């Protein structure tokens, strides 16, 4: 019912070796080697704390898991295994667990951070060509790596903008992909979430990373946060179909023979597909010109399909004043 346009093979050709988290086995850590600082944040089935490794001296998170569907704990630890040493892909130091609860946490590189709210609207024009770019490369990494993130958004994008480097964090609803899979359409937050999720259409692939990037970068450049803002998860469909229009997204669902569900009835009315351009503003002008709107335009589609790959995106001539700039530091 769906593959992959690229990166289909990958799983196979790298072993099971790659992708059997089941029968992974954690070589833990020692527990009492980390002090627990302060809290940073929270989470779902997670709290987090900034940290200290005390034989080094050193400042670090410590993300404390609290679910134990036992190997969707494996599958985090997996991947980040599996993604170390990738481009802006958040470093992994260390698993340990609680020797009597057995509650493990996951210890990740502390990354200086600017809550997005706050640093977002700093960005110039550059900027956002430059951290847009520098994400594609670490989730293009891990597509070709055969890992889908499932959750990209600001929260999970931390930036240390003095020193301009971006690291993509929280790998806990990352899978595998395998060709034909029906994976679960309850990932990603409401706001990122793609058509394919809330149609309960399941032989998703690393389209819908792209997707969710998209919603990233409408709200950059509009400066409207979310950019599609549903009360609920059906209002999401409804938010999305005013933008993208009603007709696009009939022959979207004959396409992949998606049955719409009988709620959508009452809510879902005709809508003509709004212009990019009625987007504009003078407070978000400086961000807008024709590459970044094609460039969006490449992200938002209703058809999984016809998305730009992370690869084929970094080719696109929004970009090239990061690539020129980037070869003549070199
Ligand atoms: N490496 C890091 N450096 C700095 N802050 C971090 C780091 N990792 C996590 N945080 C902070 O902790 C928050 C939650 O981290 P996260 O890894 O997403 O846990 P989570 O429970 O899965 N959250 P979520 O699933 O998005 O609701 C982030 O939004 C950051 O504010
Ligand atoms: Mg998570």
């Amino acid at each position: 019912r769906s593959v992959a346009r690229v990166y289909a093979n990958v799983n196979e050709k790298l072993g099971r070796s790659w992708w059997d988290y089941d029968n992974l086995v954690v070589q833990w850590g020692v527990q009492d080697n980390y002090e627990i600082v302060r809290k940073v944040g929270r989470g779902k089935y997670s709290e987090v704390f900034e940290s200290i490794h005390l034989p080094t001296d050193s400042k670090c998170i410590v993300k404390v898991l609290k679910p134990v569907k036992k190997k969707k704990i494996k599958r985090e630890i997996k991947i980040l295994q599996n993604l170390a040493g990738g481009p802006n892909v958040v470093g992994l130091l260390d698993v340990v667990r609680d020797s009597q609860s057995k509650t493990p946490s996951i210890v990740t590189e502390y990354v200086n951070n600017t809550e997005f709210k706050t640093l977002y609207p700093k960005f110039s024009d550059f900027d956002v060509r430059y951290y847009i770019f520098e994400l594609l490369k670490a989730l293009d990494f891990c597509h070709s790596k055969g890992i889908m993130h499932r959750d990209v958004k600001p929260h999970n994008v931390m930036i240390d903008h003095e020193k301009r480097t971006l690291r993509l964090i929280d790998w806990g609803l990352a899978e595998f992909y395998h060709p034909g899979t029906e994976y679960n359409v309850r990932v990603a937050s409401r706001y990122f979430k793609g058509p394919e999720l809330l149609v309960d259409f399941q032989e998703y692939d690393y389209s819908l990373d792209m997707w969710s990037l998209g919603c990233m970068f409408a709200s950059m450049i509009f400066r409207k946060e979310p950019f599609f803002h549903g009360h609920d998860n059906a209002d999401q469909l409804v938010k999305i179909a005013k933008v993208l229009g009603t007709d696009e997204l009939y022959t979207y669902l004959e396409r992949y023979d998606i049955d719409l569900d009988a709620q959508f009835d009452d809510i879902l009315g005709r809508y003509p597909r709004k212009p990019w351009s009625r987007f504009v503003s003078s407070e978000n002008q400086r961000y807008i010109s024709s590459e970044a709107i094609d460039f969006l335009d490449k992200l938002l589609r209703y058809d999984h399909q016809e998305r730009l790959t992370a690869e084929e995106a970094k080719e696109h001539p929004y970009f090239e004043p990061v690539r020129q700039a980037a070869a003549q530091a070199s």
